[PDB]
């Protein structure tokens, strides 16, 4: 949190794009960021869900945004549980900004992507 925060704070000087490692290396981050951004805790939720929205509308040109788990974070069935929202509110926040969730050019069929979202709806 702490050295993420102080990278990005480094925006306007020093984007992390324009270098293959350093994109390499964001997209990792990224990944990993949403990969485990739901905490029993939600104070330290929407500070996660607001450190991915703040990495995402500041990098931007690295673009690589991952579906496919946001996705499947969605896409859980049997509605008895709250498991479904982090899917939900992470696409949510890459909507928030100009992104386009253009589904089945890296990962599932959209027929069947936004079919979840609908049933999840």
């Amino acid at each position: 949190v702490e050295i993420v925060a102080t990278i990005l704070s480094w925006t306007g000087l020093a984007t992390p794009t324009g270098v293959p490692k350093d994109e390499v290396l964001a997209n990792r981050l990224l990944n990993f960021l949403m990969k485990h951004v739901f905490h029993p805790k939600r104070a330290v939720f929407r500070h996660n869900l607001e450190i991915i929205k703040t990495l995402v509308e500041c990098w931007k040109d690295c673009l690589s945004i991952p579906y496919r788990l946001i996705f499947e974070k969605f896409s859980g069935k049997d509605p008895n549980s709250k498991d479904n929202s982090v899917g939900i509110q992470l696409l949510g926040i890459v909507m928030a900004n100009d992104l386009p969730p253009y589904d089945p050019q890296c990962g599932i069929q959209s027929s069947e992507y936004f079919q979840a979202l609908v049933n999840n709806m």
